[PDB]
Order: structure tokens, then C-alpha cells, then sequence
């Protein structure tokens, strides 16, 4: 079958290289000052696609046959439950494996070691209840909306100069969502124009298409049509063919016919006040010249999956036939307009009566940054909808991890022998998260780690790492937090993960369903 | 793999020799004895192009790796703002680069080093309302529309000689073209025959084609007609399929239906006086015989592009079926006719009433220098055009930079430490300009940056280099002006492209596809 | 990279090398002794083309790639204000780059050099508006019409024997051109019949063709008809389909129909008198046994070119339908017909009452120096249009060149001696032609050049070499002249054509790495 088998070290060896090679990368995401990377490839890859999130780019691509794959799969149902705010579940899982090459030296009994996973378990939910978290979100919520963990999850990203102004702006949208929606129909678009504002708010959804040059330049009171099949008339769906009537002089009847599909269109529409007019396919030329008279905007081409949203925004129609008027279409009549706002032209479909559905227009600083804002949104939607729900949080600035480190050192004194020292190799790992968040910000790391340890064997969880101070300081007033969701389930999953790997020391054979 | 990462001072580097490179081009390219160059090349790349405007050549082409094409890409939006008139704004951006090597030997940090950018506003600043200029350019105006600025932007150019004249030409061009119009209608097509005016500026829009060797030569009661739709009939998209008939006597009554379609043509043609159709599409015989006898002139496949122009021009027309002649159609009135110009022959519209759009039409020796006329005169659009607007400009010749640099000598040494060799790395950069003009006309170089500075540090703004003196003289007398608003921003731009790549903090990176 | 590494030594050296390849086989070329060429290419050419004329060689064609091709270009638009007589021009202008070897000695600034052109601009004004000219040419006169600069212009050229004969008769040739044209309508053929004569003056156009096996062989009061669509009839539009018949009886109108095209064709035709058709394309057979029996001569596939020149001979008409005979046909009427010269079986068209364009026919002896005739029409039509119009002229044979070569020498010593040897190397140009006039003449050039620069020193404009003679003689008398703005245009273009590549120092690169 082609199977590749390694024998015992061999195959523990190809998971200590996968983690290795990941966690040097994603070390730099994490903390308020995190480094932007440009990573360039070619095959179906458009340009350098910048990513600050660390699960994005791992679920992008498969760069080789090397075993790690898997474990990066298993981080986006995280992602559903949680997912970002900064990167640092497969780091910790990283480390495990190094100290493995002292385990060699034990020389003959892995299996023994692995109770500590298990136990590990132990360790992970002796953190769960202990440290306060936080009050949480009643719903809604004045000022603790947001200006706390979004500006941190855009700490780490580059745009952070105008962006946290954005993240701020991406709460208001978490509000309106919750009522009866689901988690759907949210769009974003952005502008080449500057401003300081960066973005703004929409009532209602955003379109970019125009009949043509004529018409009035703007419309109220506007009704909106909607039909599934197209203007275009003549073929029906077998060919109607070679008609030969009798002469050229009947022929005219069939073109007095187009007549008469035009005089439809117009005889209907006029007795509705007909002001917008969108059709999600092709358009008949006949009607264009006679809507320009009237004075009724009309879409031709319509992208489907954007007038399904605006029908439940605009309370719906039925789509049928040119019967399809009057009482079977139902539309919403705040405004429909092509404003002008800076420079590039667009459609303005806004003041919904259902409430259900919204849309968001961002502006630029104008150049390769502008494309950025594309994945960002995405980032702010899920960020913030798992903060409200969660209602907990726990706080930022490694101050997480000094205070399990203090628990975890009594753990390896708990077990009487052998699962002692592999208990207490899993304590010193967490060590070096604290060290590495100093060592970025430009200040000596001898001082950091010996003070930090101090204030969280104290008691207090909101003390952590000021990288600006160099010194250790009070994290709550900073206002920087991180979702509970992270730090459950990558204890979950962190031994999981390296879990089926390591235990196998022999291989039998299979491959079926 | 394939990241192309670049740290440190390998990044810094990429930077430099682009800059490098580019300076020793267009450095001979800004003066009253410009060179001018010729490009031979390969592939899709005809035979030694030759541009004197350095905006030009460097959009032109894109040839390797290292980043600079977007550096170039902004000198663009200048243009449109003013651009132009001699090159120079790229110069300055690369001398600031060269001061780094000497960066790296005082290796702090390079953030701090940024602190003379920012102060660079007052530096632009004080180019500005400093030193008046001229005061003038409120409208029209008899005889300062002209002998300025376009004389020196055509200086450096070669086809001075007979062409200093074709640039006076350029300005009442301009002075039909302003209004509240922005820029809009501007044709320009240069002549294979050669006179000694080399242009003549024609009233109206100029085309080429005819109609056919018979009807009248002149119609001087000219009507314009504009149809959407061909004069060929027959298909309708109904066919009447393909057709039998018992006899060849029965397939003569079709024919009789295509008679009738010319009477029509006529019919109504005779009543609105018609002397000119154009329709921008095939046309059908049988009318070709029935305009001969009229006395009518009608141009088969008229362009689209002349069309659309030439409506706004003539005052417009609706375009539909053969009901188009009468009100439908608004027909212009004063003279078409069909002009014999030295060697080749061309259609004439002239004598438009709305004023909105002109075309200006150049002869030329013929030469492959002629061609160069067509890129020149797009530029002598865009000086002259902006000179009005702005209603002000700086002292060229050196004189502006040589002022410059004695305000920032001051800012350098005052200041103790690290900030003092930042400030005056920017200050030195200026003295490179005064250097480089006198070089290139031949005179030494070393007793030039002695004499220069004395004279610009008493406060005579007038005074500059003169590079046919061989010493320095009075500038404004000479005519080399340069525009008001490319000072501001070539400081602006030189600055930001730098500066971009030494922000977003520290990012020694790596990252994995 | 990309474009030509051209700049310093290595740039003045394809100027160099372009120069001496050519001076060498138009040395050859120049005075009446001149060298005949023969030059063979087998595909596009005809056969061996001698080409005297050192102009009409260069621009033919473009060799490769060395600048050289330019700098021809120029001597065309010399040749529009006369520019020819003996080549001279180019073999001065090579010869100053001779010297630039002895310019690397100074190892330093060529600019200095420079400024040495502008001195030749002084040195060549004591050439033109000096001296003394002719004063004849009042335009048509009766005897000064040649045996003047035309048979000098073919003293060089070898078949002025018999050919001097031929180049008076153009002369009656340029007069008949006079008026409102320009240069165009004049053809010219040769034949392989011998005779005294070697040429005959005809009153019209010539045409290579014949109708058929059938047909008068020749007309008078001769009208003539030319006509857009051929004579060949049936499928027009909507073929009728491919026909099968019920019987016999219905198909009697096919045939009939037929008989039809051909009534209107003789019955339009005899009222006229018709006595010939030209057709520029394929001709239906039914006519063609009409035309023999009536007294009509047809030419199938006559070629457009030779149509167009025929009608502004005939007063023109306009080409249609069959309703061309008559009023909208314009014929002139003398004589048509077809006769023999010599040998070769030609139409000729005769009688213009417009008088503007004509055709020239030429016979000679049969010799390969006969399709040098051909060579010459060129040339003669050129010499003598300008020489009438400049009404100023110069004395050939070398004479003009020494003594401007006196003037020059003194101008070395007054400038200091490193610009001396620059200016002086301008100025023993001139010595090398007095060289090289003697030198094709057998006689000793050592001799000759102490013996001709005394008579011009003294002040005879006259005195110049005679070939013959083998010392130095009365040019006058010789009759050799050359036009005066040869002269003119030679000494400005020479110097700054070559002074382009000498002026600039570093140059055109764009941004390899």
C-alpha cells in the first residue's frame, strides 16, 4: 500500500520536527506588540497573503508530508467555540515534545510516561476554578462592550495604528446581531478614499451596480421589484422555429408582440410608483429606454446571494411572472441612492423595516494596507460574539500563565516517583512564555522573570508582564484580557494531539471504512 | 519556501540601490541644457525611443525585483495635480538613503533616527511663504498664456528648434478647455506633411473617412445625423426562415421592401435639410446612391469614440430607428467639410456653439522625432494647465535647495547626541544638488559648492546656478520656474516611501508559507 | 538586462566606425571621372542595381544596426532643397571623427572640444552669402532650360555619351510639371531597341496590356470609360437559389436576362461612340465580342494605379453603376491607340488637354548601362525644380572646398592650442577632397595639392581641379555647378548630427540591479 513506517526513532522524531518548526513562527503573533509576516507562494496563490492570525494560515495550506496537519485542523472547532484573540494553544503543545530527548535516556517504558497526560488533565482542571476570571457581559452592555479584548487580538496586527478604532466599531455589530437572525448576512466592503473615521456604519445593505447613464440621479419612496426570470422574450424553451408566416408584412405582428411584453412592464409598474427595479440575470434593452422616462432605477445582473438577503431586509416578494406587481411584491421604502461618498460610485439600499440584517462599508489609508481590511472584519466577528456569550475571561500579559506555573511546581512533589519528573518537565514549559514576551519588548529578561513570580505567587491574577513599564504592573488597568474558551481546550487538546503519535511504538496495518 | 523575508540590513539595502540607480538618470533630465536619451531594448520594444520626461520613461517600464515601481507609481497622481515641468522630485528621495551606511555605524536605533522626517515640515514650510514669486494667472490673459514654463519643459526636449512653437500653441488650448469641467474632450493627431507653422489649430473635431468617390464635395448647410443602428435590413431576429418561391419572378416583390427603406432615408432627410450623416457601424447600399444624388455626405464605421465627443460638442442627439431625423436630433450648424492638408486628407468639423469640447491637430517635418510630439504634447497639457490653478512657483537652477540647506546646517550641531547626527545626515543631502548641476555643464565642481553657498547664505533668493555662466546668476530672468506644489510634495513623498519600511516595529520575522 | 551599454569611449566609436565604412564608396562617386557600383541581392531584387547617386543607396536600405541610417535620412530632406549634384556632404562629416583618436591624448573633458562645432557654424558662413552664383533662371526660359547642371550631374555617371541627350530632355520634362501639383503623375519605361535618339517625349500616359485575341487595332476621337465593378452578373443578393425548372418554356428569361445586360452596355455605348473601356478588374466575356464588332478596345485588370493618373488626364468622371456613359464620364479626346516601338508591343494614351500630368518613354542602345537610364529619371526631375526656385548656386569640381579650407586654417592658430587642434582637425577636413579629385584622375596628388591651394588663396572663386587637365583650371568653363543650399544645410548638419553622441559624458541607462 505504500506505507510509510518509522521505527521508534524514527517515528518520535517526525513529530519533534513538526512542532518545532511551527512554534518559532507563531511565538512573535502573540502580546500588544506582535510582528506582521509576509508569506509569498505560487500555485493558486494570488500574492504575499499577510495573516496575523496564526489559525488562518495553518488552515490554508498543506506544505508537506510531515505529520502536524491533524492538530492544526482540530484548532478551528476551537475557532467556532472560540478561536483568536492571539495565538498560543499549539505553542504550549510544542514544547512537550523536547524534553523527549531526555526521555530517550530513560532507555525502555514510554507508556509509563504517558499517565502524565492524564494527569495532566488533573493539572489543567486544578487551573479551571481557581484564578477570578471576570464578571462578564450582561448583554448589551454601556462601556464594556469593547476598547478591552478586540484592541488586543489587533495589538498583534499592523493596522492597529487606525484599527482600533474599527475593532471598536465591530462590537455595535455584535448587538444588532442577537434578536432572532442566526449568525449570518454581515458584509463588508471597503473604500480607496482616506478618512479618519477608517469606516462607516450602515442601516441598511450595500450594492455596486447601475442601469446605465440616464435615469434621475435619485429616488424615494422607492418600491422594489424583484423577478427570477429574465426580460428577455422570444425563444421559450424549444425554439418556436422556422415560423414563415406569408410575406414581410406579417412578420411585423411578431415584432409588434416585443410591443407588447414593453407595454406590460410599464402598464403595472406606473399604478405601483415603481422606483427600483432588480433583476438577478440578463435584461431586455426594450424596457431600459422606457424606465428612463419614468423616472425608475433599474439593476441589471443582480449577484443573487445579495437579493436573497435584501429580500427578507426589504420583507420579501414572491417571484413569478410579470404578475409578479403589485400585492405579491412587498417593499420597504426608506431610501434607495447613489450618494457619491469621496470618490468611487456606489448603491445605497438603506432603512429596513425587519431589523435582521445589516451591512458595514470601510474606508482606507489608500495602498496594499487598503486589501487588509478584507480578512480583518472577520477577525472582529468572531472575536467578539464568543466574548458576550462566554460571559468569562481570563487576564492578558502572561499573567495566565506565571500562576499555573506556581501550581504545577507542587504537582511533580505530589507523585511519589516516576511520574514526578515527567509531571514537573510539563511545569517548566510554561516558564518560558513569560521570558519570551519580555525579551521582544527591549528590556533585560534577568530582572522580569524574578520580580513576575513574586506578585503572582502573591494572589493577584490581574498582575502580568508590562512590557511598556519593563516592570511588572497591575493588568486590569490596562484594560487586556483573554477569552476562557483559549485556555480550556487547548489544555484539552494539547495532550491529545501528541497523544497519538507518541504512544505508538509499533505499527499493524490498516487503512479502510 | 520562497518567502523572499530580507532582514535587518539586508532589507534596508534593497532599498538603497534602487535609489542609487535612478538619481544618475534623470539628473542630466532637469535643466536648460538637458541631454536627452534613447532607449534601445528587446522584445515588444521597437527602435531607441527617446523621452525627455523622466515621469514617462519610468512608468514605462518595469525591470527587475527590487522595490521601487510603487515609489514611481505616486510622481503620477502629482502629475495630475501639476506634475511636471522639469524632473527632479525623484533625486531628492535618493540622497537621503545614502546617509544610512553611516546610520549603521552609530547602531542605536533607527525609530529615533525618523525624528528629521518629521521636521522636515519645517523645512517645506519654510520653501514656502518664503520669497515671492510672481503674482498673476487669474484668467485667459493676452500675453502671459504663454513663453513661461512651456518654453523650459520643451528646453531640455530636443525638438525645440521649430517646436518651442507648438508649445505656445498648447496654452489656448488650455483656456478653451478651463471652466467648471474639470479635464474632458482633448484630441491630438500629428500630420505626415510638412509646414512652417508645423500645426494649425482647428475650431472643431477633425476625422478620417469618406463616404465614397460620387456625391458633392462641399455641403456648408451642415446637419448631423447619428444612428445606433445599422442601414442594413433584413433578419430582424424573426427570419421569415430561408426562403423558397415557385419562380425567380417572386423574389423580386423582397426586393420592392428594400425600396421602400430608402425612400424613407430620403423622405424625411429632405424636409430637415440633412448635408451630413455619421453613423458608427456598417451601412447598407442602396442608400449610398440615393445621399450621391442628395447631395448628402455619410461616413461608413465612423469611430464610436469620436461620436460620444463630437455630441457633446454639437449639442447632442437621441439615437433610435428612422424616426431619428427632425427634433429627436438636435443638429449642429455651422461648416463640415472634408480638407486637403499638405499631403493627407481629413474630414473637418468646425464651428461648435457650446464651447465644452476642442481638438488641436499637429504637421511636423516628418521625422522619427515627430512622434515624439504626440507624448510632448500630452505633457504641455498638464504643465501649463496647473500653473493657472496654483498662482504660484519656486526659483529653480538650484536656488530653491541651496536656501534650504542653510536652515538645516543650523538645526544639526545645536542638538547634542544621537538626534543631532540624524538631522544633519538630511541637511548635507541638500548640498549634493548644487554639485550635481554645475558637473554635467562642465566646470569643476569643488569651486562651485564654495562660491554658491556664500551667495545663498547673504539672502538673495534670485540667485542659482547658472550652467552656461559657469558660476551662479540670476535665475528669474533665465525663465526656469518650477511649480509651487511640487516642492511641497516632493519633500512629503521623499519622505513616506523611507520611512514606511523602517516602521512597524523592530520585526525581525520569519514565516512558513 | 535590457538596452544598448552605450556611453564614454565605446559610444563614440559607433559613430566612428558608421563613418569610415561609407566615405569610402562615395569617395569613389564623386567629380565627372565617378565610379559606377554594382551591388547584388537575388530575392527582393531585380538584378544588380548600380545606383550612382550615393543618396538613393543609403536610404533604399538599412543595412544594421550602427547609427548611420539617421544621419541618411537627413540628406533627403538636403535633396528636397536641391541636395544632390555630386555626393560630398557625408564624406565630410565622417572625416571629423578621424581626429577624436587624438582626443583621448587629453584624457580628460571632451566638453571643452565641444564648442569647436559652434565655431565651424562661423567658419561655413564665409561659404554661403558669400561668393558669387549665376544669376539665369527666370523660371521656363527657352535655353537656359539645360545643357547646364544636369549633364554635369551625369558627367560622373558613364553613359554620357548618348545620355547627355537624355538629361536635356528632362528639363522639358519639370517645365510641363509646373504649376499647381508638386511632384507626381510622371512615368517612366525603357525598351531594348536601338537607335540615335535613345528616347521619345510622349504627350500621355503609358499602360502594358492587351483586350484579347479579337478587337480593332486602333481608335480616334477616342473616349475613354472606366468603371469600379466588373462586367460579370448573376447572384447579387438572395441568390434566387440554384434553379430547376418544370419545362423548357420558363426558362427562356435566364437567358434573356442576360441579353439584357448587354443591350444596355451597346445601345448606352453607340450614342457616345465609345472608342475604348479600362476596367481595374475582372471583365464578364459577354461584352468583350460586342466591343470587337462595334469598335471598342477593353483592358481587363487594368491596374488602379495607373487608372488614377489617367484621370486627371481625361478631366476625370465617376465610377458607378451603368449609368456612367455620358455627362458624368469626362473624356478627353486626341488620339489612343496601340503601336510599336521598335521592338516591345505597347498602348499609349495621348493628347491631355489638361496639360498637368505626363509620361516619359525611353529607348536606347541595349546595354546594362540602359537600365541605368532608369536610375537617372530620379535623379534629373530633382536637380532642376530646386536649381530654379534657389536662383543661387557654386562652383564644382572641388572648388568650393579649398577655398574654405584657406579661411579655416588661420582660425587654429587664434584660438590657444588645445582648442587649436580640435578646430584645426575641422578644418584639414577639406584637404583630403582635393586629394582624392586628383587621385581617380591618374595624376600625382602631391603635385596637385601645393599647385590648387595658390590659386584659391588669391581670390578665383572659378579656379578649381581639372580632372583632364591633370592640374588646376577654370571650373566655369566646364559648366560644373552645384546648387548653393547644398552647401547651406552640409555644414550645419555635419557638425551637430555627430556632436549628439560627443557632447554627453554619462548617459541613457534605466535600473539594472
Amino acid at each position: 500500500a505504500g506505507a510509510d513506517e518509522e521505527r521508534a526513532e524514527t517515528a518520535r522524531l517526525s513529530s519533534f520536527i513538526g512542532a518545532i518548526a511551527i512554534g518559532d513562527l507563531v511565538k512573535s503573533t502573540l502580546g500588544p506588540k506582535g510582528m506582521d509576516k509576509i508569506l509569498l507562494s505560487s500555485g493558486r496563490d494570488a500574492s504575499l497573503m499577510v495573516t496575523n492570525d496564526g489559525a488562518t494560515i495553518l488552515k490554508n495550506i498543506g506544505v508537506d508530508n510531515p505529520a502536524a496537519k491533524v492538530l492544526v485542523d482540530m484548532s478551528r472547532v476551537q475557532d467556532d467555540e472560540v478561536g483568536d484573540g492571539t495565538t498560543s494553544v499549539t505553542v504550549l503543545a510544542a514544547e512537550l515534545l523536547r524534553e523527549a530527548e531526555s526521555l530517550i535516556a530513560k532507555k525502555i517504558h514510554p507508556q509509563t510516561i504517558i499517565a502524565g497526560w492524564r494527569e495532566a488533565t488533573k493539572a489543567a482542571r486544578q487551573a479551571l476554578l481557581n484564578s477570578a476570571v471576570d464578571h462578564g457581559s450582561d448583554e448589551v452592555k454601556f462601556r464594556q462592550d469593547l476598547m478591552n479584548i478586540a484592541g488586543t487580538t489587533l495589538s498583534s496586527k499592523l493596522l492597529t495604528h487606525h484599527k482600533d478604532h474599527f475593532t471598536k466599531l465591530a462590537v455595535e455589530a455584535v448587538l444588532r446581531l442577537k434578536g432572532s437572525g442566526n449568525l449570518e448576512a454581515i458584509h463588508v466592503i471597503k473604500k480607496l478614499g482616506g478618512s479618519l473615521a477608517d469606516s462607516y456604519l450602515d442601516e441598511g445593505f450595500l450594492l455596486d451596480k447601475k442601469i446605465g447613464v440616464n435615469q434621475p440621479k435619485r429616488i424615494e419612496n422607492a418600491k422594489i421589484l424583484i423577478a427570477n426570470t429574465g426580460m428577455d422574450t422570444d425563444k421559450i424553451k424549444i425554439f418556436g422555429s422556422r415560423v414563415r408566416v406569408d410575406s414581410t408584412a406579417k412578420v411585423a405582428e411578431i415584432e409588434h408582440a416585443e410591443k407588447e411584453k414593453m407595454k406590460e412592464k410599464v402598464e403595472r409598474i406606473l399604478k405601483h410608483g415603481i422606483n427600483c427595479f432588480i433583476n438577478r440575470q440578463l435584461i431586455y434593452n426594450y424596457p431600459e429606454q422606457l424606465f428612463g422616462a419614468a423616472g425608475v432605477m433599474a439593476i441589471e445582473h443582480a449577484d443573487f446571494v445579495g437579493v436573497e438577503r435584501l429580500a427578507l431586509v426589504t420583507g420579501g416578494e414572491i417571484a413569478s411572472t410579470f404578475d409578479h406587481p403589485e400585492l405579491v411584491k412587498l417593499g420597504s421604502c426608506k431610501l434607495i441612492e447613489e450618494v457619491m461618498i469621496g470618490e468611487d460610485k456606489l448603491i445605497h439600499f438603506s432603512g429596513v423595516a425587519l431589523g435582521e440584517a445589516c451591512t458595514i462599508v470601510l474606508r482606507g489609508a489608500t495602498q496594499q494596507i487598503l486589501d487588509e481590511a478584507e480578512r480583518s472584519l472577520h477577525d472582529a466577528l468572531c472575536v467578539l460574539a464568543q466574548t458576550v456569550k462566554d460571559s468569562r475571561t481570563v487576564y492578558g500579559g502572561g499573567c495566565s500563565e506565571m500562576l499555573m506555573a506556581h501550581a504545577v511546581t507542587q504537582l511533580a512533589s505530589r507523585t511519589p516517583g516516576k511520574e514526578a519528573v515527567a509531571m514537573e518537565s510539563y511545569a517548566k514549559a510554561l516558564r518560558m512564555l513569560p521570558t519570551i514576551i519580555a525579551d521582544n519588548a527591549g528590556y533585560d529578561s534577568a530582572d522580569l522573570v524574578a520580580q513576575l513570580r513574586a506578585a503572582h505567587s502573591e494572589g493577584k491574577t490581574t498582575a502580568g508582564l508590562d512590557m511598556k513599564e519593563g516592570t511588572i504592573g497591575d493588568m486590569s488597568v490596562l484594560g487586556i484580557t483573554e477569552s476562557f474558551q483559549v485556555k480550556r481546550q487547548v489544555l484539552l487538546s494539547a495532550a491529545e494531539a501528541a497523544e497519538v503519535i507518541l504512544r505508538v511504538d509499533n505499527i499493524i496495518k490498516a487503512a479502510p471504512r
